């Protein structure tokens, strides 16, 4: 009867909290501590609506013992994405997840001042010039999946059925490796190095937000996975240092080697660079492999859209008389089917759905008397707004064409926007703004252009998969496959 005992107190307390006209409204739930982890972790945009139809734009909900004050729409964007440091912490929300996976010292295992420069150091491999050297590497890597991978084998076969839960994560990590990390880190993925990243993934799971370490196999296998992979990168670092092979514009390992001394002259360690390398590779590999998976599916549901984005690239190549191997970075900038498709795929399917900070001193919510106390979490969600009749009409319609017809601030890593209020914020905003956006459109952009150029495909049933949210990012439920045929 320690069933009534918690029930009666958590129940009676749930009503207690109703009183305070200074605390945002809270969603009801029957389980103590567990809260709405059910309804939210399964379909959270419905859940958001199922709360806005009741409470408007501002509200809260329990989540595995932790409070999550929400704020929808461009006003929520300003409230969380642009909070300054003395009220919200982005590390105190993302720490227990990313750190055990990437390693100490970097990303969220350091103060914000540190993180700001790591994002600056990174950006030295993310320039207009880098992207020109990456396009053909990324492309040729793709084509090498098309010819050597059992899902395609385009030099033997002419029709097939490729799983996008396999093709895209492998193509994504292979193209990221080959371009960001260079040829030896890519050649070393022949080995089931991949198995080590599989071991690292299975411990990069939302459950880390509460259970980041406990004595289980995939926990210790993740710990060991991070140790083996950093030391691999720590080995590439040492081997190109002592070789004198540090080329300040080529890879991201280079660029990180050069620039990795802080404002106060303090020096990132060899492992700290390796960990940050791990985070970068893993973060970008998830969010990019997802987006290419979806725009592969959606183009298979509306195969007309492969033909738009196809004819666009042959008009450019016919002006160059130069085949696909002569399709450059600046040519990506002139193919708006590709970019709007990616832009649309990111509207319909932003990879992160919730975005947290934790509250570090009481924070007054604007035009309310609600104050978030030290202890609760804030949650923006550019995703809700990405698929609301409020901000886009026919959010259901995968419409790449819909994309036709404030100055700046620099927190540390180059100039970003001061404006956060756009309904469309796939890459976030503020000091935690993403730095791989333009890079992602070079990847997704070459994946996409290469696929369409060689492959025409459909998806059987014209049923686009339902989305899953068990995981760190949002992915199609399998069987998520594509029925393809060589174009020639
Ligand atoms: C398991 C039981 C089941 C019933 N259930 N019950 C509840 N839930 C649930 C709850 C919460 C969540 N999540 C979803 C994921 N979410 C989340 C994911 C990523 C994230 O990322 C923010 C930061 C840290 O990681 C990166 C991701 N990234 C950004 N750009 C590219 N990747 C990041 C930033 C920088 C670097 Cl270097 C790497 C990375 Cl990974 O940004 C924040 C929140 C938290 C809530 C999912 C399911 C369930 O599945
Ligand atoms: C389509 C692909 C991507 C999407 C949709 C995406 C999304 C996001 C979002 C929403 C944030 C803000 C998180 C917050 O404010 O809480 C963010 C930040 C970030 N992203 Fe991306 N990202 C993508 C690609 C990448 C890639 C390829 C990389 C690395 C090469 C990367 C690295 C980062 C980093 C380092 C941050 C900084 C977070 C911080 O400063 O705290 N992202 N991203």
């Amino acid at each position: 009867i320690l069933l009534g005992v918690p029930f009666v107190y958590n129940l009676v307390w749930q009503y207690l909290y109703s009183l305070r006209k200074d605390r945002a409204p809270l969603v009801f739930y029957w389980i103590p501590w567990f809260g709405s982890a059910a309804s939210y972790g399964q379909q959270p945009y419905e859940f958001f609506e199922s709360c806005r139809q009741k409470y408007g734009d501002v509200f809260s909900f329990m989540l595995l013992g932790k409070i999550m004050t929400v704020y929808l729409g461009p006003k929520g964007h300003e409230f969380v994405f642009n909070a300054k440091l003395s009220d919200v912490s982005a590390e105190d929300a993302y720490k227990h997840l990313t750190t055990p996976v990437f390693g100490k010292g970097v990303i969220y295992d350091c103060p914000n001042s540190r993180l700001m420069e790591q994002k600056k150091f990174a950006k030295f491999a993310l320039t207009t010039d880098s992207f020109k050297r990456y396009v053909p590497k990324i492309r040729e890597e793709i084509l090498n999946y098309f010819v050597t991978d059992e899902s395609f084998k385009l030099k033997e076969k002419t029709h097939g059925v490729a799983n996008v839960m396999k093709t895209q994560p492998e193509i994504t990590i292979f193209t990221a490796s080959r371009s960001l990390f260079g040829d030896e880190m890519r050649r070393i993925f022949d080995r089931s190095f991949a198995q080590l990243y599989s071991d690292l993934d299975k411990g990069f799971t939302p459950i880390n937000f509460v259970f980041p370490n406990l004595p289980l196999p995939h926990y210790w296998r993740r710990d060991a996975a991070q140790k083996k992979i950093s030391a691999t990168y720590m080995k590439e670092i040492k081997s190109r240092r002592e070789r004198g092979d540090i080329d300040p514009n080529r890879d991201l390992i280079d660029s990180l080697l050069i620039h990795s001394t802080y404002k106060d002259g303090v020096k990132m360690t060899d492992q700290e660079i390796a960990n940050l390398l791990i985070g970068i590779l893993m973060g970008g590999q998830h969010t990019s492999a997802s987006t290419s998976a979806w725009f592969l599916l959606h183009l298979g549901e509306k195969p007309h859209l492969q033909d738009v984005i196809y004819q666009e690239v042959v008009e450019l190549l016919k002006e160059k008389g130069g085949d696909l191997n002569d399709l450059t970075y600046e040519d990506l900038q002139k193919l708006p089917s590709v970019n709007n498709t990616i832009k649309e795929t990111l509207r319909m399917h932003m990879p992160l759905h919730s975005i947290f900070r934790k509250v570090t001193n009481p924070l007054r919510i604007p035009e309310t008397n609600y104050i978030v106390p030290k202890g609760h979490y804030v949650l923006v969600s550019p995703g809700y707004a990405h698929t609301s009749e409020r901000y886009f009409d026919n959010p259901e319609d995968f419409d790449p064409t819909r994309w036709d017809t404030s100055d700046e601030v620099d927190y540390g890593f180059g100039k970003v926007s001061k404006g956060v209020s756009s309904p469309y914020l796939p890459f976030g905003g503020g000091r935690h703004r993403c730095i791989g956006e333009q890079f992602a459109y070079v990847q997704l952009g070459t994946i996409l252009t290469t696929f369409v150029y060689n492959l025409r495909w459909t998806i059987d049933g014209y049923k686009v998969p339902d989305p899953d949210y068990s995981s760190m990012v949002v992915l199609p439920t399998e069987p998520a496959e594509i029925i393809w045929e060589k174009r020639e």
